[PDB]
């Protein structure tokens, strides 16, 4: 079966508005989901849908930009660091359970490169 | 390489007839394979700019798509049923031709073929 989906609220939780997790939100996450190849990594594997019932034996820390976008929403995330990690997170994953060189790898890859350039121009805490 | 333009989906000099199988193409074929898991990639023209497949227009000289077919529907473009099947043969045999046996695209297109020819063998007697 698949499992729940990362969790995405907590109001246990402290936050805090920035000009780092705007950008996230406004900046990278709203230019990948928009990318020609986002389309798979919108909502968590669905392992039964798509027949891999492995997929959950291999992958122990499932991520995808629905979550990243509703953990952006509230306020899940302290840290921007935080957000990379899941947009890392993500991307391994593909790797780890793919062969290289598939067609679901290369449109990680790709997402990957576009995702790295925007995190360059990650803004200065203000 | 640039695409070609996409399949002719209307034109006024055609004759324009209604049928019960072209209804049942509609209604029932086209809706059923569209909300299918895997349609997405076969819903719109490859696009082998955005894709990143340079070779595709070299192999595949007859593109076909669902959402070329449901256009050509919605727009009375048919004449014969036998048409419109021919269409989905076309995109379906595309795929198997463009990629080979046992690919992740492969598998999607084999699952709605199956479904295709499930509801073809069900079409209305004119
Ligand atoms: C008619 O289209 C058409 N004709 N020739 C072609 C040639 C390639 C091609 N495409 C490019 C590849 C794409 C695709 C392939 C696999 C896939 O999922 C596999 C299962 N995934 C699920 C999601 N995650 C995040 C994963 O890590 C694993 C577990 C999903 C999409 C379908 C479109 N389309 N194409």
């Amino acid at each position: 079966m698949n499992p729940p989906p990362p969790e995405t609220s907590n109001p246990n939780k402290p936050k805090r508005q920035t000009n780092q997790l705007q950008y996230l939100l406004r900046v990278v996450l709203k230019t990948l989901w928009k990318h020609q190849f986002a389309w798979p990594f919108q909502q968590p594997v669905d392992a039964v849908k798509l027949n891999l019932p492995d997929y959950y034996k291999i992958i122990k820390t499932p991520m995808d930009m629905g979550t990243i976008k509703k953990r952006l929403e509230n306020n899940y995330y302290w840290n921007a660091q935080e957000c990379i990690q899941d947009f890392n997170t993500m991307f391994t994953n593909c790797y780890i359970y793919n062969k290289p060189g598939d067609d679901i790898v290369l449109m990680a890859e790709a997402l990957e490169k576009l995702f790295l350039q925007k995190i360059n121009e990650l803004p200065t805490e203000e």
